[PDB]
């Protein structure tokens, strides 16, 4: 949408994890965050904007007093994050005494400032039971801001005190660890409550039917504002995640086209899901876009149909898609390739507009911005001759800056949040001309390298893999954990480049399993030429609803032997399992590197 604090507030934190001090990602994160998040100081709208525009999604309706009430009350976190971040400046590059060193009075307050206003926050709602639970999904991306400011300065805080033992001393560690924990399966509960107000309400305008667009809105806003951020919080664990970690954001969001203009948002919703999102997949990079035009030569060409050719990570394969739309025998290929580090992060789409007929309103001509790393490139892609007769529609596609701005919409070659991954369609030519579009935008944040890095802790999300067994799947992901993961059941193997240095290592597992203690899940990690590791896994969870896992239910474990990488060694990860106990699902999320060797 069009508020890039999201993208922005996300892009900062992933930065933010970058080291390890006694002032944490307070200092500077903060000079960030504050300026961002309070630009009017305690006077700001933010809040009513975060909230404005979510309810404008859900269109549902409640007294604006609520809403400027949520603005009045965040609002106050200015001055108590002010004062602190001063006294924090104030305690670094400033004398090193005692006194303005007693910042921990001012970390009592910012704790006590946030035990009481998302409290505050939440029970400040309308009487009516579901009435109230609107009102919190609608607060619900104001309440992440909040919970992670309050997140920063308790990791902070830990790290100030474990500082300090060095040449009251509260101990906010087990305080620290249950705050993530119940800020992530809140936000997470909230945003499902939401994402099944939608599914659950019959929209007027389309005549009863669950409207699917809304659903996919509401889902591509709250990944930025909530979820993003919410998949960060366990790198706040300073228990975890000791020297920094580098991690990043494998899932994908979808934006449409000709959706309203084309029937069908009429159908069933999870027909219209089924295809215009993709299936749980290993994380892929898009090779190519192939536009098909008709053979004619006069005016008014449009695209008939299309297809997308990417490749798994470090894979020298690269996969072709299906041909969404109706593909003439006779028609023309216009393609437009991409090399490694070239990527597409705004685009501008001209298709037809069938004037809500059952008419084409197919994309005619497409200027990608793409994005090298040095430079803005343009380029074209455009059905025989630019020259279009019928009225066309003109619309943008890509999603907000990822950093403060400096020196057509927002992202920048060297300023964006997202990249394009894949183009679905959905359309039945055997009825209609319409056909709806939707782009898929993945993180700027994921590595085409999976780099190995030697002065912090490397976190590489299972689903960068290019290699999946057979008997194993990509599942959807909770919400909490930034991306899909793997349903470990025989093997897979993800590929990593090492950096140029000498590292030795450990390799952690972040997983998920249910099965018993006399049932474990065995598995062996074959590293050619470096090492030959293996461990048993632990029970973490029961049941076997996957899809609403809680943060508590994965847990870490570490393989005993350890490793050492040569300067840009390319590295084989083959992950085997080989117990028995078929029955007890295994559920692998994050991949870790930790460095032996400072």
């Amino acid at each position: 949408g069009e508020l890039s604090a999201y993208t922005i507030v996300v892009g900062t934190v992933l930065t933010g994890f970058g080291f390890t001090t006694p002032l944490g990602l307070a200092l500077i994160g903060f000079g960030t965050l504050i300026p961002v998040l309070f630009p009017a100081q305690d006077q700001s709208n933010t809040w009513s904007d975060f909230i404005t525009q979510t309810k404008n999604i859900i269109k549902k309706e409640i007294a604006s007093t609520y809403i400027s009430n949520a603005n009045k009350i965040l609002n106050r976190s200015f001055n108590v994050i002010s004062t602190y971040h001063n006294h924090l400046k104030t305690w670094e590059n400033n004398p090193n005494p005692q006194n303005t060193q007693d910042v921990r009075t001012q970390i009592q307050l910012v704790h006590y400032h946030f035990q009481n206003v998302i409290p505050e926050l939440v029970n400040s709602c309308p009487p009516n039971p579901s009435d109230c639970d609107y009102y919190n999904i609608l607060v619900l991306s104001s309440y992440a801001q909040a919970a992670n400011l309050h997140l920063t300065v308790l990791n902070q805080a830990v790290k100030f005190e474990a500082y300090l033992k060095n040449n009251t001393a509260i101990d906010y560690y087990p305080v620290l660890t249950k705050a993530i924990e119940d800020y992530t399966n809140y936000c997470v509960t909230t945003y499902k409550k939401g994402l099944n107000l939608i599914k659950t309400t019959p929209d007027s305008n389309l005549d009863g039917n669950i409207n699917w667009n809304t659903y996919n809105t509401y889902r591509t806003k709250m990944t930025t504002a909530v979820l993003d951020l919410v998949a960060l919080f366990p790198n706040y664990d300073v228990g975890k995640y000791p020297i920094g970690v580098q991690s990043e954001l494998t899932r994908e969001i979808y934006q449409v086209l000709n959706f309203e203009e084309s029937p069908y948002k009429y159908y069933d919703f999870q027909y219209q899901e089924d295809s215009l999102t993709r299936r749980p997949h290993l994380f892929t990079w898009l090779d190519s876009l192939n536009f098909y035009e008709k053979a004619q030569t006069t005016p008014n060409n449009f695209f008939t149909s299309h297809y997308n050719m990417f490749h798994y990570t470090l894979d020298n394969i690269s996969q072709k898609s299906s041909v969404f739309g109706n593909h003439n025998v006779t028609d023309k290929l216009k393609s437009l390739g991409l090399a490694t580090n070239i990527y597409i992060f705004l685009l501008n789409v001209i298709s037809l507009d069938n004037k809500y007929l059952n008419d084409y309103n197919n994309i005619s001509k497409m200027d990608f911005f793409i994005t090298n790393g040095t430079r803005l490139l343009e380029k074209e892609l455009t059905a025989g001759s630019g020259q279009i007769t019928y009225d066309v529609n003109k619309n943008i596609f890509g999603l907000p800056i990822l950093k403060r701005r400096e020196e057509t919409l927002f992202p920048t070659y060297d300023n964006y949040s997202h990249i394009l991954s894949f183009i679905k369609s959905l359309s039945i030519p055997a009825t209609y001309k319409t056909q709806v579009y939707t782009f898929a935008w993945t993180h700027s944040s994921v590595d085409p390298k999976n780099t190995i890095y030697t002065h912090l802790t490397t976190q590489i999300p299972a689903v960068k893999a290019n290699s999946l067994g057979t008997a194993s799947k990509v599942v959807q992901g909770p919400g909490h954990t930034g991306g899909d993961l793997i349903d470990f059941k025989d093997h897979f193997k993800i590929t990593c480049q090492h950096s140029n240095f000498q590292q030795s290592y450990f390799i952690r597992i972040r997983y998920a399993s249910n099965g018993s203690a006399n049932t474990r899940a065995v598995i062996n990690l074959s590293i050619p030429g470096v090492a030959e590791l293996g461990m048993a896994l632990n029970p973490t969870f029961s049941g076997t609803d996957y899809t609403n896992l809680k943060y508590k239910d994965f847990q870490y474990l570490e393989f005993s032997n350890e490793v050492k990488f040569a300067p840009n060694q390319n590295i084989s990860l083959v992950f085997n399992r080989s117990d028995v106990y078929t029955n007890t699902t295994v559920l692998i999320d994050k991949i870790e590197f930790l460095p032996i060797t400072r």
